[PDB]
């Protein structure tokens, strides 16, 4: 029974490790794109703004 | 949905930048010119100015 107990465990954090799995999977795509319109927009202010020359 | 949202406001800096663009391509071809004009009445005062010799 407690065989059973400890293998019902292992499968519940299996399937929570899965889920943290698919939420990076859903980050990276967008997040790096993200970070170049950052960067697009940091570009677009210097060539704007009259900060320094 | 954020992903059209970061897709309008890339388009919209981009639109600003190319404004800009259009703006020094305007400056250009006459403010050499007025700088040589400048330098041209300069000449001019020298030439009449008895400052010096």
């Amino acid at each position: 029974a407690q065989q059973r107990t400890m293998s019902e465990n292992l499968r519940r954090n299996l399937a929570a490790l899965e889920a943290k799995i698919s939420e990076a999977k859903t980050k990276k795509n967008m997040l790096q794109a993200r970070a170049k319109a950052a960067k697009a927009n940091a570009e677009l202010q210097q060539t704007l703004g009259g900060l320094g020359t």
